[PDB]
């Protein structure tokens, strides 16, 4: 059976990463402010909070808003998640020294949660308010879920597919999944891969808050996102968006490419549990992470690295810790980022797999934060109170998804 | 020399089971039987929402026997309508298998579809409009999310081997099957459960398409409406559907006595980086699409006898996809639209043209391309036309393409 250690599949590397988070719109700078413990969670001051008197009063907004960098013809005929990838696959392309790659080798897989929906609700209210014609001729390419990658897709030129996969929380690294795989198959090349979603607004939070998976610790917002803590009471919103860009290591080669890391194997499986909460078995997530081995050719005695799905659920973080002992993980350095830049829905496995090579490339875990007291049906190795210095080789990100969706993707040190 | 099918590098996947429920039956078998004799699903639109907006579009095809009928008090209260559809489907397509006994550790979903659970969207915002955010459903993101269906497939039929959602917009359905087959044959799965859902036709996906002016407005004679490949073509005609096939390995599939249908034998995707709803007027991608279905399946051109298109009608689509079918050296296939007779499903729509193209070539017969009247001299293909044309098809390619510069093909075999 092929796998990436054995040369049945080509080897495959990350040779640039983009993203725009709540502490920075700088991935480098992200990255520092992580490891010096920063939060990027804050009160919200938005006047929705207040007009609504919502539950949850706490999230990152993004430190630098997309829309600063837009044009008005484009806060127009894009929808938020389009300009969002817009905004990053270009920033991606110029950090990548915009090299000049043949577009029928070059594919884009970007997932997202749930597309332009804001286009939904605003073509509902002319058409309401002044019928048919009153819709605009751009609603369609606006709101269809696949429109971020397609924006992305024809800005830079990819026509050896255009793909976005949707499992709502686990759609990011879902994304950066299939762009491995459509490499290893011998249908790229080259990817630009990973996941936009939209930004903190008031009926987002009134879903997920009357599923009571929201912490509502208001007091103190950059307390409140506590995964694997003992007195975690849910997760907090905080934006982002991130791309990187993979390529056969060939490839890179060839271009003068500095690799920054390998990413060797991606696994896919599913719960058949709930419709929104894990399974607490840990039995098909930690499967996923198997699978991303086994396509690596690793075993589990090699991780030296989990960076955690970690939402700070009471029951999303038990079920991890319980995948993590399946696969034969628990020995491993876990960290929790959503600690620090809370969750981004379809992005947020884009992120934490960007956070994953930074970790592999730099020697370095930040700290979980507010991991203050050990939960004892958890038991892991929680990297917590300063960063963690070490000689990291091999990783694995995790991330989940409402609809039973696990994802798993194993990176390597250069 | 690279793994394909005809090589052995990949196993062999065969089509064990289909369900589809469209404008002219609930039942696949005949709707089969009604494209054969000619039928068309579309009609005039009886629907309070034409009067109340004028819109000027007023024809479509309603599903024959609608989702609904078959729901639950609850199911109609916890579910968005493409998860209804999803349940009913993937129940219908269990039964019809045998509701055979597999391991749930080597079975996938893969279901696409081109928007979600949208119209939950809209509810939800008026709920909470008027209410505030204590009126907006604790059920509301599970039914929203658009991997919504696949999940509640996944639920429902024990997958645990994944379960995903691919959306490419109008082909999104073909884009799932493609997956589904790229899970099997890297060894992720045994067995799958695959296709397209979508929603039905309602004013508002009226009005932004017809903003497009994409849509056919022949409102007098609804049935000669939709005319791929025809000269008078004036675009695409809205016909619901929903459909799902079960595939999986010969050797799965021959050890539970399963009796195949077809073999789906490879998948390419392909994009056009052209135009965000045109696609690209060479066909060059989309033929590329088509040829790197038959690398994988270990086909030639000419083994291809016959095409089943995606011909919306559209005048731009079907001269690119003409354009697409000469580029890939299938331009002697005889050619099948079925929009001309089942109209636009948009996110299911090729997952209802994959099972028609499996029963093609199950049964030796393409069914008459309706409305077909007029030959276009840009398009020069054989498209099938009259009766239906029969023969011994061997091999058969399916496509669908999608707003967003999007081309997937499928390539199926004889069993
Ligand atoms: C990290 C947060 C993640 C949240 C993810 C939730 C899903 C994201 C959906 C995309 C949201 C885009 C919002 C951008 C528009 C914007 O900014 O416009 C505001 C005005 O508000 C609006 O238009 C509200 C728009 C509401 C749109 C419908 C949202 C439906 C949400 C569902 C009921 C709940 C979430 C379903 C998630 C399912 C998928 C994942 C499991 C300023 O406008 P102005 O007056 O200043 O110009
Ligand atoms: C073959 C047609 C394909 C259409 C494809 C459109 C794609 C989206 C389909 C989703 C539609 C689901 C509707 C089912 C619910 C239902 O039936 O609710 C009616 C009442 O109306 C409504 O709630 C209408 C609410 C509409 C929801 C928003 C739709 C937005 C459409 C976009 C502006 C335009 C299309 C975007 C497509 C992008 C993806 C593909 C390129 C029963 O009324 P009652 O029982 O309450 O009396
Ligand atoms: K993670
Ligand atoms: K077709
Ligand atoms: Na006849």
């Amino acid at each position: 059976q092929p796998s990436t250690a054995n040369g049945g599949f080509p080897s495959v590397v990350v040779t640039a990463v983009t993203a725009t988070t709540s502490i920075s719109p700088d991935i480098e700078s992200t990255w520092k402010g992580l490891l010096a413990g920063e939060s990027g969670i804050h009160a919200l001051e938005d006047e929705f909070v207040t007009k609504w008197d919502l539950a949850v009063k706490i999230g990152g907004h993004l430190k630098d808003p997309v829309d600063s960098h837009m044009g008005r013809l484009d806060m127009r005929r894009m929808s938020y998640v389009q300009r969002m990838g817009k905004l990053l696959g270009g920033q991606l392309w110029e950090s990548a020294g915009s090299p000049e790659v043949d577009p029928d080798r070059f594919a884009v897989v970007v997932g997202t949660g749930l597309g332009g929906a804001e286009r939904i609700v605003e073509s509902y209210d002319l058409m309401n308010a002044g019928g048919p014609r009153k819709v605009s001729p751009l609603a369609v390419q606006m709101i269809m879920p696949n429109g971020a990658a397609a924006v992305i897709g024809l800005q830079l030129g990819a026509r050896a597919g255009v793909m976005t996969p949707v499992s709502a929380q686990s759609s990011g690294s879902e994304a950066i999944a299939h762009a491995w795989r459509q490499i290893v198959m011998g249908d790229a090349d080259v990817a630009v891969c990973g996941g936009v979603e939209g930004p903190i607004e008031a009926l987002p939070i009134a879903a997920f808050s009357m599923m009571r998976a929201m912490s509502t610790r208001n007091d103190e917002p950059e307390r409140a996102s506590r995964p694997f803590d003992k007195d975690r009471d849910g997760f907090v919103f905080g934006e982002a968006g991130a791309l990187m860009l993979i390529e056969t290591e060939e490839h890179a080669k060839a271009r003068g490419a500095k690799p920054l890391a390998r990413l060797l194997g991606a696994g896919i499986t599913s719960d058949a549990f709930h419709m929104v909460a894990p399974a607490a078995d840990g039995v098909r997530a930690g499967r996923a992470m198997t699978r991303s081995l086994e396509l690596a050719g690793l075993s589990p005695a090699d991780i030296d690295h989990v960076n955690a799905h970690g939402t700070a659920t009471p029951i999303g973080d038990a079920a991890e810790a319980n995948a993590i002992r399946v696969a034969g993980c628990d020995q491993a350095a876990v960290y929790a980022p959503k600690s620090a830049l809370g969750h981004s829905i379809g992005a947020v496995g884009a992120l934490e797999s960007v956070l994953t090579v930074l970790t592999l490339r730099d020697g370095v875990i930040p700290p979980t934060l507010n991991y203050e007291t050990p939960d004892p049906e958890i038991d892991l190795d929680v990297v917590a109170g300063e960063p963690r210095y070490g000689d990291y080789r091999y990783a694995v990100n995790n991330s989940f998804g409402f609809g039973g969706h696990n994802v798993a993707l194993a990176f390597g040190r250069y």
